[PDB]
């Protein structure tokens, strides 16, 4: 069910970094634990992984730099919604 | 003297804080004398690494927004959080990590209002509306750049979140601004446009030094400021609210519409920012949303109204004219408006008439074919505010009246305070319109049943396109 997207701006791309992003009434805990999770699984795997910020508040989820070969694991990870990779923005 | 565009937000009338602006961008010289004392920089960092230059951006909207002397709120209280580096350039993941600093900020320490200033875009992001939409849902006010790519606003983001208000930008001849070969953005996901070309406002070369800037950046800061001032006026508006005096009390008509593509022109809100006349009764407030088009495809395309707003009627646009009309119907307890497309056409676009009608729960009242087809309001206290009609098949007061092969549709609310008018308007044309008379609101626009392309509301003006033709309009007023 969980679904990938990545911007349209093929020169506004950051390939490399993407935003998971949990079901709507997940729980911090369990962003957490999804996250390490992914890192396990990764490194079993042999890939590096680094989780740059878990987030809350707003969206429940996380941010990870990690190589795009992972994608297909981590949208089989439990409450994700979706992910998207990372894209630049610019002051208007 | 006074800089044009602070002229230009100034109302024919004019009687002439408790409100925070966040600002999402560069870093600031926050000791600048237009700003000093009032912008807390919290220092947040949050930028990709470079691939007075660095604050030049971020100085200048702070400036617009709350400057001292060429200030739109003169002393509101702001905060700057940077997401910008010294390039102008940052991620959607940063972005968000700023947005969520907000919430958390407001969970920890709550204040009064508070309006976010977002003079940044990149491409349609899920999660950046997303974001937008949790933000907007917790009671912030977000303002957003249309985007400076001459482009369809929709395709960027914020820009395109419908929870924002989207900001286009217009210079000294209420013209949109061109940057060079590109410009302001525009259609149906700007809210309003407002001065973004030659704004004089505080430059960090220097503490009391001064330079002119363009862009839709410019053009949402005069937003965020207006807003400001709305709000510290009447704290109690929600975001439909004041979505809705900023579309009311905004300068009608002034825009030359031929400036943007073709099929833009229609979608694209002919509106300019100004502040409202008075602090400040009870007034109508209505607002067109257009959905987007449904596709070649049985394609249906669906308007909605924001949460605390109601749909008042329907209509549906074509320009090839292959279309098999409009349905406004329920959809967990709120009525939406639906098109539909016709054999060989290119797509339909639903347009919703959206209305602050508190505790009025506008309900449908539904005549399949059987003369014409009629439906009518019969409630003491009920009012017509909408006529739709849609066929499946190609080729009086508070009644509505329809083709004998198609089923009609009427919006019927209960507002006792409410008096409404219809105004029907023939000529024997590529255009038919009728307007609502001043200190009257549009609730409804509609062609009476030789081919139309399609109706929409254009302010309180209804349009009816063709390829006798008769535009039909239903106005109300407070009684
Ligand atoms: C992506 O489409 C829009 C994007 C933006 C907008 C409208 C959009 O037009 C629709 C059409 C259908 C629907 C819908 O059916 O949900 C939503 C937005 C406005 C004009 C604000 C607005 O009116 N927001 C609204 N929220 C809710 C209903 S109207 N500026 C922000 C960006």
């Amino acid at each position: 069910t969980a679904t990938f997207h990545r911007c349209a701006k093929d020169p506004w791309r950051l390939p490399g970094t993407y935003v998971v992003v949990l079901k709507e009434e997940t729980h911090l805990s369990q962003s957490e634990r999804t996250a390490r999770r992914l890192q396990a699984q990764a490194a079993r795997r042999g890939y590096l992984t680094k989780i740059l910020h878990v987030f809350h508040g707003l969206l429940p989820g996380f941010l990870v730099k990690m190589s795009g070969d992972l994608l297909e694991l981590a949208l089989k990870l439990p409450h994700v919604d979706y992910i998207e990779e990372d894209s630049s923005v610019f002051a208007q």
